[PDB]
RNA sequence: AAGUUUGAAAAGCACUUUGGAAAGAGAGUGAAAUAGAACCUGAAGUCGUGACAAAGACAAUGGAAGUACCUCCAUUUCAAC
RNA sequence: UGGAAAUGGGGUGCCCCCACCCGUCUUGAAACACGGACCAAGGAGUCAAACAGACGCGCAAGGGAGGAGAUAUGCCA
RNA sequence: UAAGCCCAAUUAGUGAUUGCCCAUUAUUCCUUUGGUAAGGGCGGAAACAAAGGAGAAAGUGUAGCCCUUCCGAUGUAGAUGUGGCCUGGAGGUUAGGACGAAGCUUAUGGCGUGAGCCUAAGAUGGACCGGCCUCUAGUGCAGAUCUUGGUUGGCGUAGCAAAGAUCUAACGGAGAUAUACUCAACAUGCAACGUUGGAUACUGGAGCGGGGAAGGAUUUCGUGCCAACGGCACUCGUA
RNA sequence: AACGUGUCGCGAUGGAUGACUUGGCUUCCUAUUUCGUUGAAGAACGCAGUAAAGUGCGAUAAGUGGUAUCAAUUGCAGAACAUUC
RNA sequence: UUAAUGAGAUUCCCUCUGUCCCGAGUUACUAUCUAGCGAAACGACAGUCAAGGGAACGGACUUGAAGGGCUAAGCGGGGA
RNA sequence: CACUGACAGGGAACGUGAGCUGGGUUUAGACCGUCGUGAGACAGGUUGGUUUUACCCUACUUAGCUGGAAAUUGCGAGAA
């Protein structure tokens, strides 16, 4: 078993995924979730504008004590950020899904994202040095991402 | 500390395509890939996603008796019965 | 004789009423007394010897070995 | 003109006797369980094919041999009983399994006061194992500042602030000038890297100069490479 | 509205359980059974076509000689008395 | 008892001043916002008050008074 | 000792140490007196002697977003 959900019509759908991405899971969770119901072209425009810092990514769940901004009002929030490392990773994933649709013989201008899921992957371990001769964990948290889109 | 315990047999994924690569989407081997490499089974705890139920502020949990809605459950009945 | 009715179970919400946090020492705990983030696996009246009582079994003015030997026996501690 | 205090009533000089509300108490009915428990039955009366039915054990304890009757029932420390429940192995006996064993999952119901037992489904698994009578033991977990492994809120938070510092163009590189429509360009690909040439600074001869001992032992050099490591980054490196 | 709560289907992280066992522990028996200056036990360094560890071996170095057997060893090279060189 | 000496203990005087009357203004690095990276302590469950009684100082109990939800920067009354 | 209208008395864990300070009291060094054979003692004197942590909940101070009268539902209807 691969994907937690199944497209309505398989012959008019494209899929993509990536494992052990080495981006912060909490940052990638917010970046991927905002495009869940959007058309493919509209999702790609949003990521370009986030890199230009004219629009932001809303942080809805993992947002404890982050800054407030005026660009979060269009999402009905007050807190948002511009995580560039997560954005460029999601840009590559959309290109792969677009390539799969063209190979099948579909129109990328008529595709709508219908499924986005981000999960925690296995962690990697480093160490840090504290006062009074203590050693304490210094961990990294990568993530898995999967998605598919369907033609309207 | 640590069973290299995949599979009967490596037959360990030729080839197309997107990517700098890692990899993804197809195709194929095999009874099984939900057996893809330290790979039999794969629990608890924790997390993501979809559908649904609602819900002020009485921390939450709990008892007793009803009601609204649901029920991949059980049993009974279907003709001067 | 059906995508049937009915009666019991099961699930979630709601209403009226009821309802102090577990384990422990202590005369007295809910306590401003101590141990208490979650789960899996592990974790504590045992073996031997002397004595006594209750109960079961064999024999009885007798009861019973132990060590050892002998041959079925050269499969059989 | 009490909903206060002291007396006194029960529908009021009309006719005689109990105004009303609330218990794990009292009376009564149903069911369970145990007795210093109390009784009865247990020689199969006779007769009876489908197309009135079953049962009837001489019995401590059961799915209690059956029926009738009476009484008691809470409890820390503690004692005892249970044809009382559950786990690993042994002697017997009786079954199951590739038409799918063990294990695992549950808005799968049924049974039992309960410990628990059994069935259903798996769109799970792939080779062993259940019941009954005896025997045996390293035989049942919620907590011991318990042991070992894993996870987790705090949390994208505290912070990554001594030693003054970099700027520019051109090469290199996948690391860019990366767009669906509209459209001239900005308002839709950001940030970051090595080398060379310029510019600007620092060390300031008790030097981030050039050589040795102790200690280290290939860290030296060239080419390549960027999975992990250099707590930011790398096309670079004592990797 | 959002955050948050609850139940169900699916998926992650994690490595428990079951089945398996060339290992351990314990109890018995047999005998022409007990090392070294004729240099032992232990320590070091080396040896393969390819060879880091481990195993075996010692410049005759993953081994020479003899007896028995009877066609392999194998990741890839290489070699090729069968009457048994 | 003692000249010289003392990061030794003590009292007064001159000079001096933000020690104070009584505070005000400026600078570098922080805190604060962003990109990358990323912990610990602690953690029964939780978290609005007044009086009452109670192991004689309650977040939970009795009777009253408050209380729409979610958040950013600070603070040091309580969490005996 | 002065000024003034006057220089009243008390509580708040003998209010207030993750607010400060550390002079006193009360470790380890050392001197004196008295006591003890002695090691040592003295609510007797003297000198020198580390003051740790907030990023959690609440309270308080400011600073933002946002539903809602059956206080999220009923279609359950009330106009100062
Ligand atoms: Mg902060
Ligand atoms: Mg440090
Ligand atoms: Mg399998
Ligand atoms: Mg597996
Ligand atoms: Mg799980
Ligand atoms: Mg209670
Ligand atoms: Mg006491
Ligand atoms: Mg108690
Ligand atoms: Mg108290
Ligand atoms: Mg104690
Ligand atoms: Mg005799
Ligand atoms: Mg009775
Ligand atoms: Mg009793
Ligand atoms: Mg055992
Ligand atoms: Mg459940
Ligand atoms: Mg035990
Ligand atoms: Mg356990
Ligand atoms: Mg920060
Ligand atoms: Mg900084
Ligand atoms: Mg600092
Ligand atoms: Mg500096
Ligand atoms: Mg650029
Ligand atoms: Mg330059
Ligand atoms: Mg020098
Ligand atoms: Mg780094
Ligand atoms: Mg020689
Ligand atoms: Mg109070
Ligand atoms: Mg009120
Ligand atoms: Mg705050
Ligand atoms: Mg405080
Ligand atoms: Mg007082
Ligand atoms: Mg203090
Ligand atoms: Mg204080
Ligand atoms: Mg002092
Ligand atoms: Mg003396
Ligand atoms: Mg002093
Ligand atoms: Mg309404
Ligand atoms: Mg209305
Ligand atoms: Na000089
Ligand atoms: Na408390």
């Amino acid at each position: 078993t691969h994907y937690s959900r199944k497209p309505q019509v398989s012959s008019k759908s494209a899929k993509a995924k990536v494992s052990d991405l080495r981006c912060h899971y909490k940052n990638t969770f917010e970046t991927a979730n905002v495009i869940n119901g959007m058309p493919l072209r509209k999702a790609q425009q949003l990521y370009r504008q986030v890199l230009a810092k004219t629009r932001c990514i809303p942080f809805k769940r993992y947002n404890g004590k982050i800054g407030r901004t005026a660009q979060a009002k269009e999402w009905g929030q007050t807190k948002g950020r511009w995580p560039r490392k997560s954005v460029v990773a999601m840009m590559s994933l959309l290109k792969n899904a677009e390539a799969n649709a063209i190979e099948k013989g579909l129109d990328p201008n008529q595709m709508v994202i219908k499924h986005v899921q981000v999960d925690q992957a296995a962690r990697m371990r480093r160490r840090t040095y504290r006062a009074h001769g203590r050693i304490t964990p210094y961990m990294c948290s990568p993530c898995h991402v999967q998605l598919f889109m369907s033609e309207k």
